[PDB]
C-alpha cells in the first residue's frame, strides 16, 4: 500500500526525538481541552496548570508510553488485527482513569497538529489522510474497551 509507506516515512522523522514531539502533542491537547488536565493524578495530586505537567517525571513517562504505542501501530500498519486485544484493554484502562471516548478525537487532532508542525511542506493531504485512517483504526479497537 502507498498509505503504509507515507506513514512509515513520516514516522521516521518524528521518532528520532519522541519526547520532544510527544511534548508538542500534549501541549496542543491541553490547549484544546483543558478539562483533561486533572485526569493525570500522580500521588493523588492534580496539576494546576498545563506547565506543571511538564516537570512531572510520571507525566513525561506517559508521553514515552504514548509514543511507544504509536510506534507499535506503525510497525504493524499492514496488520493491526494483532494489536487489537492489547488496544481494547488499553481503552478499558483509560475508561477507568476517567477518559471519555469523545476526548480521543481531540487527541487525534493533536497528533495531526504535531505531524503538520514537524513535517511542514512534507505533510501532504495524502499523509494527513493516511494517519487519519490509521488513528481511526486504533480508536476503533480501543473503543471496544468502553463496554461497547
Ligand atoms: C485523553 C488523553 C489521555 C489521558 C488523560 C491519559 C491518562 C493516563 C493515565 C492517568 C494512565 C495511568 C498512569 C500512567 O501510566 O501514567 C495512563 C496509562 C497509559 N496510557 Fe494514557 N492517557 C491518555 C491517552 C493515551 C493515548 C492516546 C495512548 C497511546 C496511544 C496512551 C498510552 C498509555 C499507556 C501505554 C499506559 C500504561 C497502560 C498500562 O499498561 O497500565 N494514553 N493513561
Ligand atoms: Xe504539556
Ligand atoms: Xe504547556
Ligand atoms: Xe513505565
Ligand atoms: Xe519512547
Ligand atoms: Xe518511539
Ligand atoms: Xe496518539
Ligand atoms: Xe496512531
Amino acid at each position: 500500500r502507498p498509505e503504509s509507506e507515507l506513514i512509515r516515512q513520516s514516522w521516521r522523522v518524528v521518532s528520532r526525538s519522541p519526547l520532544e514531539h510527544g511534548t508538542v502533542l500534549f501541549a496542543r491537547l491541553f490547549a484544546l481541552e483543558p478539562s483533561l488536565l486533572p485526569l493525570f493524578q500522580y500521588n493523588g495530586r492534580q496539576f494546576s496548570s498545563p506547565e506543571d505537567s511538564l516537570s512531572s517525571p510520571e507525566f513525561l513517562d506517559h508521553i514515552r508510553k504514548v509514543m511507544l504505542v504509536i510506534d507499535a501501530a506503525v510497525t504493524n500498519v499492514e496488520d493491526l488485527s494483532s494489536l487489537e486485544e492489547y488496544l481494547t484493554s488499553l481503552g478499558r484502562k483509560h475508561r477507568a482513569v476517567g477518559v471519555r471516548l469523545s476526548s480521543f478525537s481531540t487527541v487525534g487532532e493533536s497528533l495531526l497538529y504535531m505531524l503538520e508542525k514537524s513535517l511542514g511542506p512534507d505533510f501532504t493531504p495524502a499523509t494527513r489522510t493516511a494517519w487519519s485512517r490509521l488513528y481511526g483504526a486504533v480508536v476503533q479497537a480501543m473503543s471496544r474497551g468502553w463496554d461497547g
